[PDB]
């Protein structure tokens, strides 16, 4: 088997994606960001606390005719922006682009924090990193892809998000109309649970390529592309009046400069962030200081290559007995 379904920007500064994804019977259709760094599917629901609901769309288990409450399962999750989430446990059919799996522990939020209920085109989300990460207790669950991949035609999901458009979510295939040139590959510790990997190095606008190992992980989950603090001192000295401002909270630039273009290394291969991809906007509404897409990890514990570095390519998450990531250009 296969799906594929789009997943389109919430708003015009990409700050997440969200794929419409079918729950239950009849279907109760929800807009999920896919998550290649967490391991839960949770929705907002009929039990969510009501305060706490702004806009969202809710699955209502008990109007599902395949939904069954899985005796006892509790989850609670804390993100790491601080954002946090937690209830109890259904498992239901999903299905995502055409694809279904039956019996997906649908995670149902009794609670989530403010950052989500001021988010009201998200109606929850759908982990696709590893499923030792899902935080169901005492029965630790499955993510959708673990569930989905034994039918599928090959182990595999591809993220192919857009700079300010539309994007495509694939599983069990590889189009091989959405890249150019070929596809390469590179090894993937699971060892944190993510889909972590090693990055050969890095480029700032036209310079030199510097050859460099970072390690980190590929999160269709984070806006921003985090790396270490040296990578993105060298990125933003390139930037005229750009500067590290602790009150708004990392790097600012000049909402009137061009930025220049990003490099990383995948093996011997080269992704190119274009500059534009690196502006995400006003500080607040009517600013001229901009802020940057290219942050320090230093404060994280890891790097993380997230949508600003995944938009830019075509994302294979290869997931065969031993898993690796493969990014082509498009
Ligand atoms: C999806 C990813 N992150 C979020 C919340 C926490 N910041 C807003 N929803
Ligand atoms: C809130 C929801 N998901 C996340 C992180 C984990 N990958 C992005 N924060």
């Amino acid at each position: 088997s296969t799906g594929s379904a789009t997943t389109t920007p919430i708003d015009s500064l990409d700050d997440a994606y969200i794929t419409p994804v079918q729950i239950g019977t009849p279907a109760q259709t929800l807009n999920l960001d896919f998550d290649t760094g967490s391991s839960d599917l949770w929705v907002f629901s009929s039990e969510t606390t009501a305060s706490e609901v702004d806009g969202q769309t809710i699955y209502t288990p008990s109007k599902s005719t395949t939904a069954k409450l899985l005796s006892g399962a509790t989850w609670s999750i804390s993100y790491g922006d601080g954002s946090s989430s937690s209830g109890d446990v259904y498992t239901d059919t999903v299905s995502v682009g055409g694809l279904t799996v039956t019996g997906q522990a649908v995670e149902s939020a009794k609670k989530v924090s403010s950052s989500f209920t001021e988010d009201s085109t998200i109606d929850g989300l759908l982990g696709l990193a590893f499923s030792t990460l899902n935080t169901v207790s005492p029965t630790q669950q499955k993510t959708f892809f673990d569930n989905a991949k034994a039918s599928l035609d090959s182990p595999v999901f591809t993220a192919d998000l857009g700079y300010h458009a539309p994007g495509t979510y694939n599983f069990g295939f590889i189009d091989t109309t959405a890249y150019t040139g070929s596809i390469t590959y590179t090894a993937v510790s699971t060892k944190q649970g993510f889909w972590e990997w090693t990055s050969t190095g890095y480029a700032v606008g036209s310079g030199t390529f510097k050859s460099t190992s970072i390690d980190g992980i590929a999160d269709t989950g984070t806006t921003l592309l985090y790396l270490p603090a040296t990578v993105v001192s060298a990125y933003w000295a390139q930037v005229s009046g750009a500067k590290s401002s602790s009150s708004v909270g990392g790097y600012v630039f000049p909402c009137s400069a061009t930025l220049p273009s990003f490099t990383f290394g995948v093996g011997s291969a080269r992704i190119v962030i274009p500059g534009d991809y690196i502006d995400f906007g006003p500080i607040s509404t009517g600013s001229s200081s901009c802020f940057g897409g290219i942050q320090s990890s230093a404060g994280i514990g890891i790097n993380i290559f997230g949508d600003v570095a995944l938009k830019a390519a075509f994302v294979v998450f290869n997931g065969a007995t031993t898993p690796t990531l493969g990014f082509a250009s498009k």
